[PDB]
DNA sequence: TGTGGGCGTGGCACAGGTAAAAAGGGCA
DNA sequence: TGCCCTTTTTACCTGTGCCACGCCCACA
């Protein structure tokens, strides 16, 4: 009859608690082969599983990562304590990390500024200036053996494999349904739980989802690019305006097999095949 | 009294971008 | 091997295709 370790939801049996985590297992598909461990992404994998093969590293004991000299340590633990030890001098505003107060100073006078002479950026040091660089080159330097797109890392190559894999590693207890990303995951079990976290301020209505609010609101803030160019039609999406091009020269690229009926838009030709059904 | 389609938008599983967190590593 | 900048990995954001609604209307 506890709080679970990762919700809190105050679930009162000590056995209706362990039914209950049960469906947080697919959050984490990366298993440690020599202690079980179960980590959310293969990176973290990895930086546990040096604890099985390398003799000079020092483990977290309350995640299970380890890190190759012990300051690298203390600093990750600062995660689980909460410690901010880094406080700005001018301000008082402290940082979890020094990297963090770095960026702060920029907010006063006399830190050291790396200005971008594209936009109006400013980094703390010249290699964050070379980071962001990188978006106006356009440079993407690690190449999908496979699509032969560019990334800007190698996690976002690695990233966007499930592209040319489908793999879906991430699976709800409930349905069985798997997902590619633990976002996706977690937003799929709000929808069972009608969990909606993200309101809206206008109409009121609540969304499991960032993405699902913010195109809702292009109603009321009228948020609509990609006009017509011979009548002016303002719409929502690109594919909007692909709907309505297709009326003016008349289209009709969806029609039915049986209705041998035309339609402008997919999901008429799913709503009349239902007819058949 | 009914059908059914344009239609503007909701639900969903998703890609790929930048902003930021977090782990790495050169100097000494 | 810690300071502190670098480099990598993740969180946050924006825009998407496909399907499904449920409202509005000409017109069986
Ligand atoms: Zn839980
Ligand atoms: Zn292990
Ligand atoms: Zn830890
Ligand atoms: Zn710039
Ligand atoms: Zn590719
Ligand atoms: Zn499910
Ligand atoms: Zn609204
Ligand atoms: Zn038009
Ligand atoms: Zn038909």
């Amino acid at each position: 009859p506890h709080k679970c370790k990762e919700c809190g939801k105050a679930f009162h049996t000590p056995s209706q608690l362990s039914h209950h985590q049960k469906l947080h297992v697919g959050e984490k598909p990366y298993k440690c082969q020599e202690c079980g461990k179960a980590f959310p992404s293969n990176a973290q994998l990895s930086l546990h599983h040096r604890v099985h093969t390398d003799e000079k590293c020092f483990e977290c004991k309350e995640c299970g990562k380890a890190f190759m000299r012990p300051s690298h340590l203390l600093r990750h633990q600062r995660i689980h304590t909460g410690e901010k030890p880094h406080k700005c001098k001018e301000c008082g505003k402290a940082f979890r990390y020094d990297t963090q107060l770095s960026l702060h100073l920029l907010t006063h006078a006399g830190a050291r500024r790396f200005e971008c002479k594209d936009c109006d950026k400013v980094y703390s040091c010249a290699s964050q200036l070379a980071l962001h660089q990188m978006s106006h080159t356009g440079e993407k330097p690690h190449k999908c053996k496979e699509c032969g797109k560019g990334f800007i890392s190698d996690s976002h190559l690695l990233r966007h494999q499930s592209v040319h894999t489908g793999e879906t590693p991430y699976k709800c207890k409930e349905c069985g349904k798997g997902f590619r990303r633990g976002s996706e995951l977690a937003r799929h079990q709000r929808a069972h739980s009608g969990d909606k976290p993200y309101k809206c301020k206008e109409c009121g209505k609540s969304f499991t989802c960032t993405t699902e609010l913010f195109r809702h609101q292009k109603v009321h803030t009228g948020d609509r690019p990609h006009k017509c160019k011979e009548c002016g039609k303002a719409f929502i999406r690109r594919s909007e305006l692909t709907h309505h091009e297709r009326s003016h020269s008349g289209e009709k690229p969806y029609e039915c097999k049986e209705c041998g009926k035309t339609f402008g838009r997919g999901s008429e030709l799913s709503r009349h095949q239902k007819i058949h059904t």
